[PDB]
């Protein structure tokens, strides 16, 4: 339910450029090919967009003690401006990564059309196996098509768009 | 200074792990070898996932019709339910994936103290060099930490956090 409120956000101004679809992979037998038949089966419909499966890294954790989450506060309690300016931190780890089993898969489509019939798609996959995929979807604040050539696609879509209304 | 506000609004309260750094560089080898020196920086960070630089495919572009356009907008205002039961489209396309140069990095970080201080530090590298590298805030819609390890320390930093605000 949370998932068809989000796509509908996504699209309610008629702008989905700055949208994502992101899939997290468990390790599996079927994982990889899954992966191959979704992005074939996403790219038979144009302004579709998707990544490559990819891998992480990671860093080891770190708990912070209320005297630092304290400090963080009172910095915030300054605003934007002064949150960037002043934010310093030392903390170092003196050891080597890990790598993540977990697979990563990022979609974008380039009007609200493409990008609903994507997060079905993708959420048809992600109901077929509900224990190796999760799946969100992304706003990236001031972010446009990735593939520049998109652009104006989404940008005659949003003109139609606006004068109905 | 809208990367700042940006930041300032994913960390205002106490959650990270629903938020991403993506960036996007150029194909340049000169480029691939500042990036590296960027993840160093980055890993030597607790709480900080980083992928490893990806590529993506995507399929050709579509002006959609100010028709079909409009039909779509009459199942927007039907709401979220009706947008996604009803929704249905079978456009294709006669042509071949095509490969993009541009690579993509995500860069995730368990609380707000380590988000701010990745943005920091991946921002230094795109203003270093503005017309190769692009960076982007994110936020993920019910996100959470993709190493699920993490969970802990991001649930035990909002659990302070809300006691101290």
């Amino acid at each position: 339910k949370n998932l068809k409120e989000a796509v509908y956000d996504i699209c309610c101004n008629g702008l989905s450029n700055n949208a994502a679809i992101i899939m997290y992979f468990t390790r599996s037998k079927k994982v990889a090919q899954i992966i191959k038949i979704m992005q074939k089966e996403l790219m038979i419909r144009p302004n579709i967009t998707v990544s490559e499966a990819f891998k992480m890294n990671h860093a080891p954790p770190k708990y912070y003690d209320k005297d630092e989450i304290k400090r963080f506060i009172q910095l915030q309690k300054q605003g934007p401006q002064e949150l960037w300016d002043k934010f310093e931190n030392n903390t170092t780890h003196d050891l080597f990564t890990r790598h993540s089993d977990v697979k990563t898969m990022i979609i974008y489509a380039a009007t609200p059309i493409d990008f609903v019939g994507a997060v079905k798609t993708c959420n048809k996959y992600a109901k077929d196996n509900p224990k190796e995929i999760v799946l969100r979807v992304c706003s990236i604040i001031d972010g446009d098509n990735p593939i520049s050539i998109y652009n104006p696609i989404s940008k005659e879509f949003k003109s139609k768009f606006s004068t109905l209304s």
